[PDB]
């Protein structure tokens, strides 16, 4: 769910708040829909998102609560990385690794203050 998708930038990228410093960032990690990513670090929200989209659809995930935004996975954070632990699910484990692979993207990927808040495109 989404405050785990939280902890895990976190567990990526310690010192920063993610509901701070990644929300409303260019385009696609404010809101989501104006075209034409604008970092390499925007560039991996849009696959974020299209990452949701995909779970959000995956023949796999059917139950309540279910949705990739209140979906409580198995993972953890081991002074380094995290790597994810749900097998049975294979719902539950898609997820994660939308997760994972934004919150590790992240990392890596370059902050330009510059674009924090835009206007339009």
């Amino acid at each position: 769910n989404l405050l785990q998708f939280r902890k895990m930038i976190k567990c990526t990228i310690p010192g920063i708040e993610p509901l701070l410093a990644f929300s409303n960032y260019g385009c696609y990690c404010g809101k989501g829909g104006s075209g034409t990513p604008v970092d390499e670090l925007d560039r991996c929200c849009q696959t974020h998102d299209y990452c949701y989209d995909k779970a959000k659809i995956h023949p796999e995930c059917r139950g309540i609560l279910s949705g990739p935004s209140f979906n409580t996975y198995a993972y953890d954070c081991t002074d380094g990385k995290l790597t994810c632990n749900d097998q049975k699910d294979k719902c539950k484990l898609f997820i994660c690794n939308c997760d994972r692979t934004a919150a590790m993207c992240f990392a890596k990927a370059p902050y330009k203050e510059e674009n924090n808040r835009i206007d339009a495109s």
